[PDB]
């Protein structure tokens, strides 16, 4: 009674099992499906503890012996006389490495082994909180050779408020409203535009104007922290045969280090646990600089290739936003900023599916999200059915501090 | 009530049509199975309950429930099955039923269209002769010269004991597939199945890569004949470039009319295994999906090495730009070809408009989000950006085993 699961493109059939193991329920019933919906004490934090601990064991082969059961002695003990407790340095990194790999709509798992953990839960105040940031912001870009990374601050705990980066992530364009109702920017980050000037930062007037990081210690207001120029390494966009195209003026940033999800380890929660890795190109070119609702460049994109806007029959739009992904893949490899396109990016999930099913006979996956967003049965996961499941550690949403 | 929003425009809207579903579907608290193809798998007190809810709904559509012969016409029912043990179909129903069934489809984008949709009654029809007719009076007037026109065809539904009715093509119109002495095909490889049949049946093979197979048509209980269908009556389209003048010599084409004739179409409690129905074609499912899937005719890199495109490195997007290409093709061709047509982007935008429709005459509409998002260019359409709940609903067109 374990899902049976079919690649159409090869004829490959394999049963998630995993999927039996499911720690948490979500939307969906046998009456409906809610699977395209993008939003779907201490007796419970012992069991969510006790389950985590027992992974920890497993993956360092050492399940059932006298260090492990001592560590969930010593874990009981600490939730007795203080309502919850501290994992070990490893604990943490392994279970900041299974939230990535747990995580169902991130295409990127292959690499989920290659992980830099961050401590940060020694960090005091917000002006502590930003000299992490920063470190975590340099180590990651690396001058363009891009290297996957978390920092993890300190958990929530009874007495404290939380520790927040209030910024969905580090490097963000602001969004500013106008005179035609209309807006300057990022059309995204229109809220943590007014709630930054609101804390005293003097706005722009560009288009890619980056914004300053909003940082709240416990039971503190936020505080406005300004990123250095040379710490954020951005890419000028231009196309490799289409010259007009790099003087449309746009650019986009080398670092997606998203900033305001929660990560939950063995029943503790950490609110800040910035987290980041390279882009993939149809981040950029499809969703960001495409979507009506963001930059929305395609139309304009179009008009200037002298293509025939008037009909839908000419494919216009898929044309002109093939030749905005090729602009984003020129730009980066000439600027020397890692990135990968959905084509590479697929291949290699196709992989770590593979070497999913063999580990743990399975794998968390939301197909809505793993397919890309153009050229979807061009690529080997559009022909691939997937189970989707939430398994723990994770990474989850939480509500905006404000 | 499961809220639906649109984060294109930021448009909420509630699903109360949901909770009106019944038939279970494959997805639990615990695990998502919407990707799934084929959900799962594939004393006539049931048939009554069924029986009487698509009664009531069909004189709610029209105005009259309350008195009148609704209180009548679920009598003729009641009485009918409890003598025969299953039931008949007045004419208005039939289509009635046929319209709602397409209506509920949830891997359906061309539903715009649910109201116009032409209903042949074959039910009378007793013969493996009598079928292979009724399917070319169909093929002719939906094809209508290029004027495509939905339509389906209903034979007569099972009854208990005593056999079915059935098509063993999975569409009216296949090209066929033949294997070689290197295990590949040539031909269209999603038919491979149906020419092992149709040759052990008797049918002479044919030349190459778009052989248009006979129809394996099976009258109740004793085995299915072959039936050889005219050229005049299969509308084809050769596939041309309006600017690639190279790409008409690949030899490429595809036909003029989708009909399926492998599904079974259920009214209120009937099952009718011989339903063929038949719209016309969104142009992705002939570039995208037919010519360009690696299991299919796979011809994307054929098509890049004659544009000159690096097909060295898969970031130059070598399979995107010839993908579209094919497809501006098919459009192209079609339109020339003067074969009614529909690209993905008013499909989707018509979609949209469906949506709104069915939010304010049933408060809802079942959809299956990943058959709705087209197969290219997902995200430059509206329905990418608009949550979709999916689940059952009576009248529908159901999957069901194959005839071996
Ligand atoms: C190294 C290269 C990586 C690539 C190419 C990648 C790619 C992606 C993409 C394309 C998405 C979907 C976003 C969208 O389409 O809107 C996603 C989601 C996600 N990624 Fe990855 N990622 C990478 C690294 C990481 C790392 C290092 C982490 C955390 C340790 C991570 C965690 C997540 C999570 C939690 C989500 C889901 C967020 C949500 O559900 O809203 N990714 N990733
Ligand atoms: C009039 C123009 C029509 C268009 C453009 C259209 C388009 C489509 C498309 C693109 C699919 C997805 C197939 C795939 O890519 O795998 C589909 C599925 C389907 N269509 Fe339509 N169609 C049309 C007419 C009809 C009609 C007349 C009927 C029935 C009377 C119908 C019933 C269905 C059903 C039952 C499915 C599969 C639903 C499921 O599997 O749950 N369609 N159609
Ligand atoms: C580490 C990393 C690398 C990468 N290369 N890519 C990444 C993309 C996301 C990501 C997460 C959630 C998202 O969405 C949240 C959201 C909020 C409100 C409405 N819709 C959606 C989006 C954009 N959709 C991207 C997260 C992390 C990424
Ligand atoms: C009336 C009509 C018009 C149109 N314009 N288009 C249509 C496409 C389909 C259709 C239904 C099921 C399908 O799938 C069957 C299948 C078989 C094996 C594996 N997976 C899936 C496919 C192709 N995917 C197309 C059905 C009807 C269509
Ligand atoms: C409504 C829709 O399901 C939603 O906007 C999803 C669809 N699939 C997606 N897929 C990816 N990779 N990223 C996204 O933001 C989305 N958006
Ligand atoms: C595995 C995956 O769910 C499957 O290949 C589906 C996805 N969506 C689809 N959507 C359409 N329209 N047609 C298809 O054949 C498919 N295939
Ligand atoms: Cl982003
Ligand atoms: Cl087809
Ligand atoms: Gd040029
Ligand atoms: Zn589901």
């Amino acid at each position: 009674k374990f899902p049976r699961v079919k690649n159409w493109e090869v004829g490959s059939i394999t049963y998630d099992t995993l999927s039996a193991q499911a720690q948490q329920d979500g939307p969906c019933t046998p009456r409906r499906c809610l699977g395209s919906l993008v939003f779907p004490a201490p007796e419970q934090l012992l069991s969510q503890a006790r389950d985590f601990i027992n992974q920890y064991y497993s993956s360092i082969k050492r399940s059932g012996s006298q260090a492990h059961e001592q560590r969930l002695q010593e874990v009981e003990a600490e939730v007795a006389a203080t309502g919850t407790y501290q994992l070990r340095e490893s604990e943490l990194v392994f279970g900041a490495k299974q939230a990535w790999r747990n995580a169902p709509r991130c295409v990127g798992r292959i690499q989920w082994g290659k992980l830099q953990v961050f401590d940060a839960r020694d960090c005091r105040s917000a002006q502590e909180m930003f000299t992490y940031i920063c470190n975590h912001i340099k180590y990651a870009t690396n001058r363009g050779n891009l290297r996957s990374a978390i920092t993890v601050f300190p958990q929530r705990c009874p007495g404290r408020g939380d520790f927040r980066i209030w910024n969905s992530q580090l490097v963000r364009y602001a969004g500013y409203r106008q005179q035609d109702g209309s807006v300057r920017g990022d059309p995204a980050n229109v809220e943590i535009t007014e709630l930054c000037i609101q804390h005293g930062w003097t706005p722009g007037n560009g288009r890619f104007d980056v914004l300053p990081l909003l940082l709240q210690a416990p039971d503190e207001p936020p505080e406005l922290f300004l990123l250095p120029p040379e710490l954020v390494l951005e890419v000028p966009l231009e196309h490799p045969t289409l010259e007009w195209f790099a003087a449309l003026g746009l650019r986009w940033y080398a670092l997606p280090a998203v900033s305001n999800m929660l990560l939950e380890i063995g029943g503790l929660e950490f609110p800040a646990a910035p987290f980041s890795g390279w882009y993939m190109s149809t981040e950029i070119g499809t969703r960001n600089l495409c979507d009506p609702h963001r930059y929305n460049i395609l139309e304009d994109v179009a008009v200037c290739m002298d293509l025939d806007t008037r009909t839908t029959s000419s494919l216009w739009k898929d044309k002109a936003a093939v030749e905005i992904n090729v602009a984003v893949l020129h730009s980066y490899q000439l600027a020397k900023v890692t990135i990968v396109d959905h084509h590479a990016a697929t291949a290699s999930f196709m992989k770590h599916l593979e070497n999913e099913q063999k580990a743990r006979g399975g794998c968390p996956a939301d197909w809505a999200w793993i397919v890309p967003p153009i050229s979807g049965s061009l690529t080997p996961v559009f022909h691939q059915e997937m189970v989707n499941y939430f398994l723990s550690p994770a990474f989850r949403y939480q509500p905006d501090p404000w």
